[PDB]
């Protein structure tokens, strides 16, 4: 039905919200400290000195283990 | 149709996966930090000393923002 095409157009959208969103491939596990914002995988948050969302310092990347996962 | 209950199962599901495991009423939004674990409210991680998954002690907490919030 229409139902169909609208839910699965939500599904996509909340799996498209969990991936990074600077290689757009892999899950977020990672957030940038002290800043907190949790956007990136671990390979692309390695490589980054600024945060993307906020441009604070990284003084360090917190690994975070999520239930969704 | 049949469809339609399948993905509003998996919508649900992942929403519920998204709640505090100690309240189950509020988001998500806190890391145990340094294990990572990353599965209660502001609230909740606020009290405890020792992760509630691993055991291990909580040296502080770290807020997270996550694009899914
Ligand atoms: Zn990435
Ligand atoms: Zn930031
Ligand atoms: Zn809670
Ligand atoms: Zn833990």
């Amino acid at each position: 039905s229409q139902q169909t095409r609208v839910l699965q157009e939500k599904l996509r959208k909340l799996k498209e919200a969990m991936l990074c969103m600077v290689c757009c491939e892999e899950e977020i596990n990672s957030t940038f400290c002290p800043c907190g914002h949790t956007v990136c995988c671990e390979s692309c948050a390695a490589q980054l000195q600024s945060c993307p969302v906020c441009r604070s310092r990284v003084e360090h990347v917190q690994h975070v283990y999520l239930p969704t996962h």
